[PDB]
């Protein structure tokens, strides 16, 4: 009805080593659900993995494993990662599932039924030990990428969809949509793929080359590869048919993705949507590559790989979090690095944030006899409650960054504020106004605190903890000064964010 927010991640490759792409992705997706939560909306966030295929397939019998045991087991990876970065999602869709397998088919079944599938030949360089075909680019010039062997000519039946049917739509569907791909950047670059022809998609191959996957209703003998099996996933886990999930949300999709994943999101996907019958979504959001300290692509071979679970282990979840949305503009190639987590963390949170907080515990037990002062005026400080308006506009056009840095700047202007009126130097003349002034600082860091919870929910927690404010919170507690309540802190609180 009103307020409803929906963001999803990609679905990752079920046998593939979580790093710092999906990391990100699922980072930036929970800042925005975490957000929008709290600005009272009724959201839904949903990611999960990527487990068909004859790769995982072959993987699984390696060990001697059963496919389905194989993928209950290396998709806990991605759980465990998930629960290590503190994120909070509503779902975790698996593709094994058979809510997701009932939608796949169903959904299969429909364009079949409208005259969008057929069946045909796809030839082409093959590997046979790969048992997968490859292109120029694919094959390493020569031979095979897996195996290192020359490739062979061939042909395979295959069904497929009339994609480039739907071409001339999405073209046009897109223009008249300027921002449904968000960065325009990549708005053009979608916009230039859309001037050729796309072609018609091979969404099959016989199960006797791959018997892993959810096999073709009205075909057993073939099974649905990739495409109408993961991309489906997003309309799956809302139950798309019936399910209310699917009325309430699918109307304000928003997807979040790399560049990487680009056309699959922006041609496939859409006309595949247009196709089923299912409208298509708000807002394809996409990412840049995090790239090493060198500035140059994440490779091990250049020896500039940032693990995120390390920086993760040593800083803290609320730390790395931060620093990933903070450090980086959405939508472009950044380098990442440890140092520049280490010198954002120092200054940022453990000077400009956790300091101020003791320094300002220190000063209302000395000054203020270890209680919240009586509510005054916040005058210069009172600004700070227009900052929930400003940073809305600024989330939801993907300005993560600099949204984090107005609502910091709040806080370093806190400190410039105390250390400013110099409350010791106040107490002398007159402590009433050396009170205000702490009060002041207080209820600041509660407004601030509120802002910067999304991107460090428990640590934003902690810090109302170690002032004695009420814990949990809204968005719009942000926008009313005077709401901080005189009474007495905590005798004692850790340090925020202790030295590194
Ligand atoms: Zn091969």
């Amino acid at each position: 009805m009103e307020k409803v927010f929906y963001v999803t991640t990609p679905i990752y490759y079920v046998n593939a080593e979580p790093h710092l792409g999906h990391a990100y992705t699922t980072v930036v997706a929970d800042f925005l659900a975490r957000w929008h939560r709290l600005d009272g909306y009724r959201t839904f966030f949903l990611t999960g993995t990527d487990e068909h295929g004859e790769t995982v397939y072959r993987a699984a019998q390696a060990a001697g494993e059963d496919p389905k045991a194989f993928v209950d087991r290396v998709s806990g990876r991605f759980k465990r990662a998930w629960d290590l970065l503190g994120i909070a999602y509503d779902d975790f869709i698996r593709t094994t599932e058979e809510r997701h397998k009932k939608v796949v088919q169903l959904v299969l079944k429909k364009v079949y039924e409208a005259g969008d599938i057929y069946y045909g030949e796809y030839e082409g360089l093959y590997c046979v030990s790969c048992e997968r075909f490859y292109t120029e680019k694919e094959l390493v010039e020569g031979l095979c990428p897996i195996h290192g062997r020359p490739v062979e000519r061939r042909k395979e039946g295959n069904y497929f969809f009339r994609m480039e049917k739907y071409r001339p739509w999405l073209q046009e569907y897109i223009q008249e949509n300027p921002d449904l791909i968000r960065p325009e950047g990549y708005r053009n670059e979608v916009l230039a793929m859309l001037a050729e022809p796309i072609g018609d998609l091979s969404i099959s191959r016989p199960k006797s080359r791959v018997p892993w996957g959810i096999p073709l209703p009205w075909d057993e003998n073939h099974v649905t590869y990739v495409w109408f099996d993961a991309l489906l996933n997003y309309v799956s886990a809302l139950d798309y048919p019936e399910g209310e999930a699917y009325r309430t949300f699918w109307p304000h999709a928003w997807h979040l993705i790399g560049k990487d994943i680009l056309k699959p999101h922006a041609v496939f996907w859409p006309t595949m949507l247009k196709a089923a019958g299912i409208p298509m979504y708000r807002h394809l959001n996409v990412g840049g590559f995090l790239l090493g300290p060198d500035g140059r692509k994440m490779s091990k071979t250049l020896g500039n790989v940032v693990d995120p679970f390390a920086l993760l282990e040593k800083y803290g979840r609320d730390a790395l979090r931060y620093y990933l949305l903070r450090e980086i503009p959405y939508g472009q190639d950044t380098p990442v690095s440890e140092e520049a987590l280490r010198t954002r963390y120092e200054a940022d949170l453990a000077d400009d944030l956790g300091n101020l907080v003791q320094r300002t515990r220190a000063m209302l037990f000395r000054f203020a006899e270890g209680r919240i002062p009586e509510p005054v005026a916040g005058e210069e400080l009172a600004e700070g409650t227009g900052l929930a308006g400003r940073l809305r506009p600024l989330v939801r056009e993907l300005k993560f960054h600099v949204a984090l840095e107005e609502a910091m700047a709040y806080v370093k202007a806190l400190n410039r504020y105390i250390n400013e009126k110099k409350p010791w130097e106040l107490f002398k003349k007159e402590p009433e106004e050396a009170r205000a002034v702490l009060y002041r600082v207080v209820e600041g860091l509660r407004i601030a605190s509120i802002l910067l919870t999304p991107a460090m929910p428990d640590k934003m927690a902690e810090l109302r903890r170690a002032l004695g404010l009420k814990e949990e919170v809204r968005l719009e507690e942000a926008e009313r000064w005077g709401l901080a309540e005189p009474r007495p802190i905590p005798e004692e609180a850790p340090v925020l964010f202790p030295k590194k």
